[PDB]
């Protein structure tokens, strides 16, 4: 891929790079000129020469047109796919061209967190766009910070005295969802794993089935992952996320032990874990009871983690919709 993805290198005839904008598992997306449409910079992700990336590759480019043209307009803030081409063996997806995501934004700015009327403008944008593909019989199955990007990343940058530090403050927090490589549909094969790991909902590591709920999930993982400027599950290993999850929400559900076919996780219907072993202290220490993690007792603050909470509620079939949470009342201060 490093042949045909550099600086200068034309595509198609028409799309001449400018830059690399992002690298992901799939290959890269990359920033062109699309000199045919008289300079109009454009987004192309290129994707690795290999079987599944080249097989959810076509799997996005159908949800894509779907989508597009069921939604034409992008009332619901997915991605707009243009066109797509092959270029020396790998499938190319040209986009239209956002700023940067809301993950790369958050590290490059120190891994601080946005204002909170950010957060809620982003978290109803976010809620609307997810809600539009449940509607549709869709699930994303792959949110995550990558995966929301800024329409624009422009900001003001001062000093701020109060953490002595320089400070970037987002200028327009409008967003859009990328990446339905990963997305299925209702009456579709089911794969055991989705998501990214430290976004991955319980039902999902228990291996217990999953559908638009798991998105659901994932979305409170994000959002209190922008409140609080880091990620909350940051492990590798599954048992370890668990033990993570009890620490900060409380035990799981023993129905949901009871049906898994991940036995090796648990003795006697309870987590396997040390808590006393070095990953437990460690997990005691550094994780804590979810209202712990707010930074004020403002009751804008309480309404943000009760909804947070309603996400992460262990039991898919118990969780909030995204019907239901465009209605919550931290969303209040957006209506009329
Ligand atoms: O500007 C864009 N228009 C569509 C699009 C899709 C994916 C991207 C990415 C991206 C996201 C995750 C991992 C790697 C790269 C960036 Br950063 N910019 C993108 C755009
Ligand atoms: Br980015
Ligand atoms: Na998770």
């Amino acid at each position: 891929m490093h042949l045909i993805c550099q600086s200068g290198d034309v595509l198609s005839a028409r799309y001449e790079i400018v830059d690399t904008l992002g690298e992901g598992a799939f290959g890269k997306v990359v920033e062109c000129i699309d000199h045919k449409a008289g300079g109009r910079h454009v987004a192309v992700k290129i994707v690795k020469n290999v079987d599944r990336y080249c097989e959810a590759a076509r799997s996005e480019i159908q949800v894509l047109e779907h989508l597009n043209t069921t939604d034409p307009n992008s009332t619901f803030r997915c991605v707009q796919m243009l066109e797509w081409f092959e270029h020396h063996g790998h499938i190319c997806i040209v986009f239209e061209l956002l700023g940067l995501s809301t993950y790369d934004f958050i590290k490059e700015n120190g891994f601080l967190p946005f204002r909170l009327d950010h957060i809620r403008k982003m978290a109803y944008q976010i809620c609307k766009s997810v809600n539009f593909l449940h509607s549709n019989k869709l699930t994303h199955t792959d949110l995550k910070p990558e995966n929301i990007l800024f329409v624009q990343s422009d900001y003001t940058e001062a000093y701020n005295p109060k953490i002595k530090r320089d400070e970037r403050t987002l200028i327009n927090p409008d967003i859009k969802v990328v990446d339905f490589g990963s997305a299925t549909y209702d009456d579709e094969h089911h794969s055991t794993l989705v998501s990214t790991r430290h976004y991955r909902a319980p039902e999902v590591i228990l291996a217990l089935g999953w559908s638009q709920p798991c998105d659901v999930w994932s979305i409170g993982c994000i959002l209190i992952e922008y409140y609080l400027g880091f990620t909350v599950f940051p492990t590798h290993d599954s048992k370890e996320h668990l033990a993570m999850m009890e620490r900060i929400l409380g035990p799981l559900p023993k129905h949901m032990i009871q049906k898994t076919r991940k036995r090796k996780y648990f003795h006697h219907d309870r987590l396997d874990w040390d808590e006393h072993s070095s990953a437990g202290r460690y997990v005691s220490r550094a994780c804590k009871p979810l209202k712990e993690f707010m930074l004020s007792q403002d009751v804008e603050h309480e309404r943000l983690f009760d909804l947070i909470q309603k996400m992460l509620e262990y039991d898919p079939a118990k969780r909030i919709t995204l019907r239901e949470a465009l209605k919550h009342p931290f969303f209040d201060l957006l209506k009329k």
